[PDB]
């Protein structure tokens, strides 16, 4: 049995290789790179930026003082005023660099009127400070706000099922929202993933074949409050048209389900994903209800969410047979 | 009479239960959790973060001084310089922690060149400071900018109505914008919400059945300046096709109306919602006008918005009867 | 001649009145309110917030000192240490409040270990400071980034025209981009705006009737590099179907054109708008070219953008006549 | 051979001219202008803003002191207290302006209770400081987050190809994602770019003619994990319908390909673009595979991405011939 293109948790199961021009591409797309790495690397990357700027200006300030001879008389006196009060060592230069760029500015170490190069540096570093701060806030806010994380509160059922609804034979998976905050402009997709050879003898290692779930009358758009059971009507235009309970129980393919919507707070699109191998599809089954009424409101019991119950009355032939007979 | 799936104000009326894996899911989706709680909890959550960092570093600084014996001679002298000038108590350590991380840095309490562990902490805390600040700005900006709040300046009419337009029998609700700022890419949806049993005897506790309002020619897209009256043409493909004034006045169902659009300033999608129980639909009625002209401009009088007037000339049979006769 | 629903610049020409519940709605939707007012009001609103917090804490600090008797001995001595060094007046209390919340912290005026109420306030105010700062950055960034402003670099032609293209009679306006940065997911709409009475004798003060420009094959989606001339094919399904050059030159209606797209940098949707009164439509005309080639690249001369030239060969009857004959 | 409308890298190849009203339009749309210029100009623009504010308030403070006679006795004494301690020069005034607005506030130079004009300025400048800071963060974050940069990690194949698939003759280009982070709501477009003269003898310098790739059944929507090969079915409704291998090898036109999608982290739409001149299209060719299986996962070898292999069995007539015969 051929292994799965996307895992049940939604993760895609492909490795890329021989992209060999990538680090220049990742550099040109640096932000996308940057917000996708691990917090700890993004953070210490920003830490390096601070250290580097702090050392650099510390060093410049130290030079200025070393050369102005302030290391000898740091506090000044009548008839000698240093560039920056109280920079005596390099530690004291670095302290001043930190205190200025952070804008902590304790004051013991302090710029003077004397050297306009000392002043110019405090000006440059103030601006450099803002710049870096700004990159950081931006990076952190972006990373913080990533809507992929919202998929963790959207749930696909563990199994698909096939079964009859209103005279038609249908593939059915279920989706639900685990928060009271909505999924705006929510809509849904599906695809059949098997390899195939064309009549022109072309080999497609994994062709993706649409699994119509209502796009053409906008019935793929959903208003997901309580769980919805999605329906693919298996008919002449479906790629399960001629697939019967028998075929399925020996067949080798994958169904990929996608729910896309906007996280309500940020209106940023999330993409939730899951998958169903042929072997995870329960022919002749139906989902137990979760929605039931109460005096004032309805309620959804999420225990039953994944649970199916068998409908032995269900045809076992393909939907094609089922028409080529009737 | 069965209670309502969504309230008139737009609020959905369902409780979730037996989600029992949720707190790990809410943790993994922490931001979404965080921006959806109540201001006061988000705020004091960020306050805790400050206090905790402030106490923690205060404590570290106190230790360093306690052990360096700075608590005895805080100001230093010739031949003794403490790690941090003027930390004598723990209160004074906490003050220094606050002053550094806030970057207030009054200066009375002040790091020195002496102990590089003192210096390292001021470096770590400066960076930790930025990080936390950044989370806060992000959280607050996000919460601030939530477009759900925009639904408070979009208005649905209190009643639907059925009535005749250009030879066809139509469901009609009304929507309007209460701001001069627009709703971009605005478009609209509707759904019939009743339970139902399938011919395969399946029970759907609340099926959602589309209420076509023009999707197929993009006539669901609106340019909402003055109020628009939305039209569902009740025809063979409608689920009100065979529903007459009589049926309605004893029927039990809910119509759910949605207006989705982008708040102009932020281009973030809002989702406005309301509902109409069968009992809120006025068969044989029509909305009073609100738009009228003036010398230079038009004007909308919002008093008339909700008001209907009866059209006794209106057929009382279903749209099906109305064709199965003619 | 009836005045125009939307001006040429894109501005809508309607006044709202007898919204009388609005200030509570505008309060609940405060952000949307806030970012839509005039810079100077948003700014001084944020200034008030500062002043108010600064006065408030200044006042609290003054009280604390007044009562601790620090106004008498501000600097302290052996055997007396005030809550906050150097607060002697209220001016000095306000200075301390400003210096702390701004985080300037000059230090002359400075909190001590003595009074934990003094300390608690510095803690509260630091956090209050961050909060307000955060609202401000958020507000300012949002206002700054509003994509409506992008419509100022999108241009509609001053006139529509009717004329023949590939055997069909067509309404044609022109759009163009005045920046080298793109308009992503750009697409376009149109509407006929006249009042009308239904056969059921209903009066619609301004009905909006779609002006198909390719929605059904996604031909309303454009890739706007050089100017595009938009086409409404006037055919049996158009509401200009039976409208001839004569009718137009005495008719009374408005055509509203919309171009929606995402500003490239921010991917926020802008909505550009213009209008054409019947009297602004040039029957039997065509736009002069703007695009011409060069050795290496193409070029658009924007002078010709608006200019039409007459095609006297153009039929003068309606597109209906033009078929009811042939 | 006529030069190309859009380069292979995606860049559009048009110059605008005789926009002569533009600088007022670019000013009204200042943000869009601002975030699109070069980092170094955006940055030094913000630097100017600082300098200007710093000089301005420095100057005001200097005046106040000059006139209060503080330049003579800067430190004060019993019976004389200056507006701002220690402003003796203009350098010292500028230092104070910088220290206040940056909020560094070293403290040596320091506002007093004495002059309420001195105090008022520190208040105004604090607020002015925040404002400018806010513009900067906003500008920098926006520029930082531009999703156009994401196109650098989306790849189009260097060549299109024509070839047979499942009985139909098809144009085929290939797209792929170079990151493991997805492209949400990804979908794709295409256009034929040649000049043309209408039967009414109208000259369109570059008409854009849609190249259907599945829009009508939403098959233009893709789930791009491994590379996808896009298909234009060349049939009666295509503008390559009557184009044969011969025509192509002497023809003069350009095909423009677009992939639009949302960068996963930010959910901001990117627009990737490339182009194929008639001369870059390989009649009778097919892409080498890149996807192959492994024990646990699949893998994509990106070396083969661009590589084609000839299928000599491919018809050489147009798809029209190919039907007008059969
Ligand atoms: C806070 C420390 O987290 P840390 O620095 O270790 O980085 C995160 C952590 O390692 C998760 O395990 C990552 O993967 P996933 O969550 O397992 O995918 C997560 O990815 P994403 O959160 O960057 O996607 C990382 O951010
Ligand atoms: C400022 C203090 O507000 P506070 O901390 O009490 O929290 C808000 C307040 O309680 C409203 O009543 C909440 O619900 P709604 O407005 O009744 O839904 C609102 O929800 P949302 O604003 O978080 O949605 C809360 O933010
Ligand atoms: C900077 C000072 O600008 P100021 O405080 O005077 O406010 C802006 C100015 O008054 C424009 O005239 C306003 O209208 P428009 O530009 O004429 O619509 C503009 O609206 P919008 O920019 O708020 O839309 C205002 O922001
Ligand atoms: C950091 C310094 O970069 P600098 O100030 O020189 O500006 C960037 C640099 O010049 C690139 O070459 C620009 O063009 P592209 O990248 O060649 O288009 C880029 O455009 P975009 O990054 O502004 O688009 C500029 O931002
Ligand atoms: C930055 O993140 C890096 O991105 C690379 C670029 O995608 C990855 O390399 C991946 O892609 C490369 C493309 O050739 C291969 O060489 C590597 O084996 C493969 O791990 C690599 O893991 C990862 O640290
Ligand atoms: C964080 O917000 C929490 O989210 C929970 C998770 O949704 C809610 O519990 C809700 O959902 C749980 C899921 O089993 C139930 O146990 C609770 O009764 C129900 O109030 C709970 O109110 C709320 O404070
Ligand atoms: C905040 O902005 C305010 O919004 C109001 C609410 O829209 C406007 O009043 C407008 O709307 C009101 C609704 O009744 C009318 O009373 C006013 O005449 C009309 O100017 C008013 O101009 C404007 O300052
Ligand atoms: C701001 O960026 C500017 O934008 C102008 C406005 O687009 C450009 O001028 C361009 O457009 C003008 C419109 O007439 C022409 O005069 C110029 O030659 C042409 O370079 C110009 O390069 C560029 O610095
Ligand atoms: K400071
Ligand atoms: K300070
Ligand atoms: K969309
Ligand atoms: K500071
Ligand atoms: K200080
Ligand atoms: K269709
Ligand atoms: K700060
Ligand atoms: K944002």
């Amino acid at each position: 049995c051929r292994n799965r293109f996307v895992k049940k948790n939604g993760q895609c199961n492909v490795e890329f290789t021989n992209m060999d021009d990538w680090p220049q591409r990742y550099i040109a797309d640096m932000f996308t790179t940057c917000v996708d790495i691990r917090w700890r690397y993004m953070l210490l990357l920003f830490s390096l930026a601070f250290l580097v700027s702090w050392l650099l200006f510390g060093l410049i300030f130290w030079l200025i003082a070393l050369i102005h001879g302030d290391l000898e008389n740091p506090g000044g006196d009548d008839t000698f005023k240093p560039c920056v009060l109280q920079v005596n060592g390099f530690v004291a230069a670095f302290l001043f660099s930190i205190e200025t760029q952070t804008t902590i500015g304790y004051g013991f170490r302090c710029v003077t009127e004397e050297c306009p190069l000392a002043v110019f540096m405090v000006v440059v570093q103030s601006i450099v400070g803002c710049i870096i701060d700004s990159f950081m806030i931006g990076a952190i806010m972006a990373k913080m706000a990533r809507p992929k994380k919202r998929a963790q509160t959207l749930l696909f059922s563990h199994n698909a099922v096939v079964a009859m609804r209103d005279g038609k034979l249908c593939l059915m998976w279920r989706v639900g929202n685990l928060r009271k905050s909505h999924i705006v402009e929510a809509h849904v997709r599906a695809q059949l993933i098997k390899p195939r050879i064309t009549e022109e003898g072309e080999y497609i290692p994994l062709d993706q074949i649409d699994i119509d779930v209502g796009f053409d009358k906008g019935l793929d758009r959903i208003f997901l409050v309580s769980p919805i059971t999605i329906l693919h009507e298996i008919n002449e235009d479906s790629p399960l048209f001629g697939i019967s309970r028998q075929d399925l129980e020996t067949d080798d393919f994958e169904i990929v389900v996608i729910l896309e919507g906007m996280v309500e707070a940020t209106a940023m699109t999330t993409q939730a994903r899951s998958s169903y191998l042929a072997s995870e599809i329960l022919w002749g089954h139906r989902f137990e209800p979760v929605l039931f009424e109460e005096k004032n409101q309805y309620k959804v019991d999420y225990s039953h969410f994944h649970k199916t119950y068998e409908v032995p009355s269900t045809p076992r032939c393909s939907a094609k047979d089922l028409v080529e007979n009737k």
